[PDB]
């Protein structure tokens, strides 16, 4: 009966369960050795990989109690969407981030590729919460639209300032 | 929110409640068991309650949290002001709700009539649910904000619009 | 063919043509000497006010180049609406507020009901624009719903912060 | 805005251009006349252009603006800051739109490839039209801010999305 339920802890950071065979999660995140995962063979396990943003599909249920959701490459200009960030600590922290266009970024010194956002809490968080810090990568985007809820991509980057965030989307 | 902060949230009637200091405990006026002759050992008799509509702040006479430092409470926050809401969820999940204050207000919240400091959730669109938004569980939650080098604490969960988006905070 | 067109000086600030025979301002701005305004004879004018917003009514068409726009009671709450400032100086100047609940709501140490809301620019305007000024108030609120414009109330007052506004509504 | 700085908009072929001294003129590249060979009574000759994408700065030799002080260009601005974009509209009306910068981005937008800073309008939701957005006659339009004392200039509106709410500056 939880959203929060689907995001599980991951490499160096987190992914989340789309339904109870598909898992989304950043690329830069997974581990880069490995034989299984969730204690299911990478034999059985299809990747699909599109930069940042990787999807898993499993042969079996790791998940049953979930139902699937909506997926979609990215949402519209000006959606705000909830970044479902967990961290070490306990904390949950949802944040309002107002979603741009597709664009490469130049995020401190890397080019990444996907959908811009800036958070709606401009404190600029620089050690009071209210912004990321590297370990969120691979938290899930969401939005509520009719009756459903809708995840669109997963955290791949944010600026110093932490204005400025992107959302790794489905090709 | 530093662990310190959390350690001051204690379950208290239909919510919650937020220890200022060894001797001062706050929390929502309608959480409060209305029958209750007794908190943590002592009987009314030997507490100074203070209470000014939604907002309840009670003194014991012995220092029931020793293990705590004297923190500043103050009569809300500035407007602009981003707070963390100090929610605990089923299974101890922590959920430091953002919410940027406003105006001292008035208002009509589901047929009930509601005196605070209004904010609005940081935390997305339509805030309605529990993944992003209050409960009625969440009355009593402290609202806090860092300074410089300081927390402070401004004031306690007592109201939500049905929309999700509107807060009140109960003040000093 | 503008938006723009219908926001009218007016009184110590100004009002909205929402039809040919329709003008809606913020009350206290309303001169409390007059015989006619825009040269119809109060004589022929309905005048209807609830607190803070004042709708009048003309005999004859003062705006026949302008058609009719949807009037609300305020907006749903978390709506994303604009205040169409114009300004002495020739600026025309629109921002972003997010609406909250209607309230009674101690605005520098005056009671004003009406709709609050926050301006998007939280930069908290002291002189470089970006908020309002007291010669602003009966600037209309307007958002776009799906081909229409629609008009929900008029500004009121605001916060020395800047950060909250009142827009007075419809009874 | 102060009036000096509106007095630096110039209109220049299919929008604006800005005069940041007596001799220095900047606009976007693709407003600029191809076919061209004289601006305000001198020809190129007499022109030192440097042109990086969509950002063109012309330095006169002799003083074009000389009711002007030489003032701050800076490349870009710095992330979170809130511009005005100083877009002229018809009827000697003065539209300062509000926008939040980002990032130094590459997109693609109806087609066509841009480089420069990101920003999202502040003037209502969808800010699609002529009324809350930009048109395709405000490109070359000044991005400004204040500081403490200054105003400071950091590019010029080269591209908006087809949603209205996303801008790009291109910069020196
Ligand atoms: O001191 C205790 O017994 C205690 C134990 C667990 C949680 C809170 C406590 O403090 C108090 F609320 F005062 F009871
Ligand atoms: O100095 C002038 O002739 C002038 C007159 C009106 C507007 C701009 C002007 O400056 C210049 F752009 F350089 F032409």
């Amino acid at each position: 009966p939880t959203l929060w339920s689907r995001v599980t802890k991951f490499g160096s950071g987190w992914g989340f369960w789309v339904s109870p065979t598909v898992f989304i999660t950043t690329t830069h995140v997974i581990p880069t050795s490995a034989k299984e995962f969730f204690g299911e063979p990478l034999t059985s396990i299809a990747i699909h990989r599109a930069g940042e943003f990787t999807l898993f599909r499993f042969s079996k249920k790791i998940r049953p109690d979930l139902t699937g959701m909506i997926l979609e490459e990215g949402c519209p200009e000006g959606t705000v969407c909830s970044v479902l960030i967990k961290r070490d600590s306990g904390e949950l922290l949802p944040l309002a981030v107002r979603m741009g266009a597709i664009a490469s970024m130049r995020i401190q010194g890397r080019l990444v590729h996907g959908q811009s956002g800036m958070l709606l809490t401009g404190a600029n968080a620089k050690g009071m919460d209210l912004g990321t810090i590297p370990g969120d990568c691979g938290a899930p985007y969401v939005y509520k639209r009719a009756n459903d809820w809708v995840v669109c991509g997963v955290h791949a980057a944010a600026t110093k300032s932490g204005n400025t965030v992107v959302c790794a989307v489905q090709a």
